[PDB]
C-alpha cells in the first residue's frame, strides 16, 4: 500500500542544474564541492508554483519515462502549488491567480493540465504534494480577512485537485502543516475534521493516501528534549504530532499516511528565536535522506520536499513582495526572492548536515 516501496525516488535535473551551474563554480573548496555534487543526487520535490512550470512535470516526466524504460523503477515528486489567493494569511505571496479576477477558473485549467500530463505518463508512478500553506489556515487563520474570505475557493479547488488527480499511478498527500502549526492540543480535533471532511467530500479517493507535514519547514522528526521555542506543546516534534493526529483522522474516516520533509531538519534545535518564523532559517542542515524504511507504519516515507538552496522570500525591504519574517534575526540574509537560488542558504545546509557529505 506505500506508494514509496518498490520505487526509486527521481532525482531531477533543474535542481541538478542548480547545483551544478550555479553552486559548484562558487565553491573552491573540494570537499566541498564533492559534497554539493552529492547532494543534487539526493531526489527532491519538483515544486509546481506557476502554470509556467507545468511543462517542467511534462519533461521531468519524460526523463522518468526514458529511465524506466532502460530499467529504472523511479516515481515523480511534484508539489501542487498554485491556489488562487494563495497563501491568505502571509504578509506575502507570490501566487499568480487571485479570486476576484477568474483565479478559480484559472485554478481548475491548472489542475487540468497536471491531470493530461499524468495521464500522457499514467505508465510512471507520480507522487504529489497538494498544495502547502493552504488548509492549515482555514483552521488557525479564519480571523484573517483574506483567509475567512478564501474559505469557499480553497475547499472548492482542493476538491478539485483530489478528485482530478485520483489516478491509478498517483499517490496525493494534502498539506498538513506542522507539529508547530496544527500539532498544538487545541488545533488538533478541528484539523481532523476538516481534512477527514475534505477526503469524504472528495468520495473519498483511492490516491488520496494522506497528508505531507514539516514542508519546508525545520522541525525535528524526533528528538529526546523539546526545543525551547516549542514549548509548551506537549507534540514538539514531527513524530508527536503525527503519533497525535492520525488516529482522529482515522476517527473520523480518513485513514491517511504520512510523509515528513526532513530536507532542513537535519540540526537541531534551529536557529529559530520562535517557531512561526520560517523564512531561511539560520543554524540548519540538510537532514534523513528519503527512504520508505521510516520505522513508523503512520509514515510512508522520510521526503526533502522543500528543496535545500531555494530562497523562502526576498529579505530586501524594498523588492516586489517582500516578506517582513525574511527580514527577521533567524533568517540568513541577505537572500533573493522565493525560488531563486540562495548559495549562502546552500552552503549552510551543505555544512550543517545529518547524516554529513563530509
Amino acid at each position: 500500500g506505500n506508494p514509496f516501496e518498490g520505487v526509486q525516488l527521481w532525482a531531477n535535473n533543474y535542481y541538478r542544474s542548480e547545483v551544478h551551474t550555479l553552486a559548484i563554480p562558487q565553491i573552491t573548496d573540494p570537499a566541498l564541492r564533492a559534497a554539493a555534487s552529492a547532494a543534487a543526487e539526493v531526489p527532491s520535490f519538483l515544486w509546481l508554483d506557476t502554470l509556467d512550470k507545468t511543462p517542467l512535470m511534462e519533461q521531468t516526466l519524460a526523463d522518468i519515462r526514458t529511465a524506466n524504460k532502460n530499467g529504472g523503477n523511479y516515481a515523480g515528486q511534484f508539489v501542487v502549488y498554485d491556489l488562487p489567493d494563495r497563501d491568505c494569511a502571509a504578509l506575502a505571496s507570490n501566487g499568480e491567480y487571485s479570486i476576484a479576477d477568474g483565479g478559480v477558473a484559472k485554478y481548475k485549467n491548472y489542475i487540468d493540465t497536471i491531470r493530461q500530463i499524468v495521464v500522457e505518463y499514467s505508465d510512471i508512478r507520480t507522487l504529489l504534494v497538494i498544495e502547502p500553506d493552504s488548509l492549515a489556515n482555514l483552521v488557525t487563520n479564519l480571523g484573517t480577512p483574506k483567509c475567512a474570505n478564501a474559505q469557499s475557493a480553497y475547499l472548492e479547488c482542493i476538491n478539485y485537485a483530489v478528485t482530478q488527480l485520483n489516478l491509478p499511478n498517483v499517490a496525493m498527500y494534502l498539506d498538513a502543516g506542522h507539529a508547530g502549526w496544527l500539532g498544538w492540543p487545541a488545533n488538533l480535533d478541528p484539523a481532523a475534521q476538516l481534512f477527514a471532511n475534505v477526503y469524504k467530500n472528495a468520495s473519498s479517493p483511492r490516491a488520496l493516501r494522506g497528508l505531507a507535514t514539516n514542508v519546508a519547514n525545520y522541525n525535528a522528526w524526533s528528538i529526546a528534549s523539546p526545543p525551547p521555542y516549542t514549548s509548551p506543546n506537549p507534540n514538539y516534534d514531527e513524530k508527536h504530532y503525527i503519533e497525535a493526529f492520525a488516529p482522529l483522522l482515522r476517527n473520523q474516516g480518513f485513514d491517511a499516511k504520512f510523509i515528513v520533509d526532513t530536507g532542513r531538519n537535519g540540526k537541531q534545535p534551529t536557529g529559530q528565536l520562535e517557531w512561526g518564523h520560517w523564512c531561511n532559517v539560520k543554524g540548519t542542515g540538510f537532514g534523513v535522506r528519503p527512504t520508505a524504511n521510516t520505522g513508523h507504519e503512520l509514515v510512508d516515507a522520510f521526503v526533502w520536499v522543500k528543496p535545500g538552496g531555494e530562497s523562502d522570500g526576498t529579505s530586501d525591504p524594498s523588492a516586489p513582495r517582500f516578506d517582513p519574517h525574511c527580514a527577521l534575526p533567524d533568517a540568513l540574509q541577505p537572500a533573493p526572492q522565493a525560488g531563486a537560488w540562495f548559495q549562502a542558504y546552500f552552503v549552510q545546509l551543505l555544512t550543517n548536515a545529518n547524516p554529513s557529505f563530509l
